[PDB]
């Protein structure tokens, strides 16, 4: 990513996307007898685990301190969910698609207290990203900002290692700033356009912070899980040995 | 903004700047006995007053509707504080800038339960504006970007008027764009350096909507002033007569 041209950035972002995954629920059964949020609960979950590795994918990311990657997903890991979740529902207009088999509109978003609230907003990105033409390569890119940026001003301490941190994800941030605007380009906007699509990419990732905010405070209205902090479940995915290798 | 040039919006941003307002406690009084959550609510609200008057002077905001421009004050006006908070401490490395009369550290927001945290977010970010070299110029790019940005994917309906206002703020926005790389490239940035630097700034306001969240969330375990809904102070203050012209 600091030698990686941005022809290789963007491949090798492409190659790392998780996969789309199914929600679990007997497809025979009715409806009225699910849990919304132990469907979409069970669903995030199982995501976060693919996001993992996806995220030692990106590159620069496995070059950072076990403790740092950890840091970056548990400030992150919501934005990463809801901005794949919107870029899924993009040519489904009034719907979410949490799943392939799971397409939500608003009032099944009433269905949980304090949940339409959340559901508009998402509905409203997903419904900004198809005006803007939002193209595949142009998400992974701005998921892999969300992952480095999000989390990169609220490091503690300032060690001399955690400032070579801090230097590194400015750095790649950079290379993936230089491979969306290659990317214009190649597509034919003018420098003027570079720019302006530019800022209306990475203003879009403001109202995803925003969405991550309000959903994590709408999380703790307790209804899913909070049992072993989320610090820890992570390091445990990221901290891997090399035995299966 | 739409036929105004770069150098006529930078002016007239500059132009429009709020003033400096001093703390109001009695100098001659020790300080164990003053509230520091009255003293920085009554700063702010006294903040707000000239915001309302700032935001009146931002190229193209006030052909916004009256409601519109209710609903974009109240989506970004603690977020358009804390920027204007963190500019003006840039220049005091470990302090928060709040008046020129009250300058504190992090350890007199531990006075306050819950406030260290928020503290240690701002100086981060005033820390970061420092070392960006943050100039007066980009800052109140930055600040009507945020005004006009944090709540314009929030408009409930979509009205043909509706419509209309949206077009028209993203059109001010891609301005403020043009704007901000007309002065980095008088500035002697190249080509490169100036979008790399477009992006370093337009990612930092996504850590400003999640201080603005945060406090929120803080500013809600209640001590300060909800009575009176924060939609109607907005709109008596925009709604103004001309009698006064
Ligand atoms: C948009 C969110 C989402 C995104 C997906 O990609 C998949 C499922 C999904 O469901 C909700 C969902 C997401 C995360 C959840 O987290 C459960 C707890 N686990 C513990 C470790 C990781 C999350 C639960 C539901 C939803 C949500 C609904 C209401 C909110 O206030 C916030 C988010
Ligand atoms: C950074 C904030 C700030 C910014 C300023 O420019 C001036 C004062 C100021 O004080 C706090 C402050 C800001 C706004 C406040 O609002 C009081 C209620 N009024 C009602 C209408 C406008 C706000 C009160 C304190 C602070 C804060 C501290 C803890 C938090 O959780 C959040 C913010």
């Amino acid at each position: 990513a600091l030698s990686l041209t941005a022809d290789q950035m963007v491949s090798a972002l492409l190659d790392a996307e998780p996969p789309i995954l199914y929600s679990e629920y007997d497809p025979t059964r009715p409806f009225s007898e699910a849990s919304m949020m132990g469907l979409l609960t069970n669903l995030a979950d199982r995501e976060l685990v693919h996001m993992i590795n996806w995220a030692k994918r990106v590159p620069g990311f496995v070059d950072l301190t076990l403790h740092d990657q950890v840091h970056l997903l548990e400030c992150a890991w919501l934005e990463i969910l809801m901005i794949g979740l919107v870029w899924r529902s993009m040519e489904h207009p009034g719907k979410l698609l949490f799943a392939p088999n799971l397409l939500l509109d608003r009032n099944q978003g009433k269905c949980v207290e304090g949940m339409v609230e959340i559901f508009d907003m998402l509905l409203a990105t997903s419904s900004r990203f198809r005006m803007m033409n939002l193209q595949g390569e142009e998400f992974v890119c701005l998921k892999s900002i969300i992952l480095l940026n999000s989390g990169v001003y609220t490091f503690l301490s300032s060690t001399l290692k955690s400032l070579e941190e801090k230097d590194h994800i400015h750095r790649v941030l950079d290379k993936i700033t230089d491979t969306l605007i290659h990317l214009m380009a190649k597509a034919g906007l003018t420098l003027q356009q570079q720019h302006q699509r530019l800022a209306q990419l990475l203003l879009i990732l403001s109202h995803i912070r925003h969405m991550s905010n309000k959903g994590m405070e709408h999380l703790y209205s307790m209804k899913c899980k909070n049992v072993v902090p989320l610090y820890d479940l992570l390091l445990e995915m990221l901290d891997a040995h090399r035995l299966h290798a």
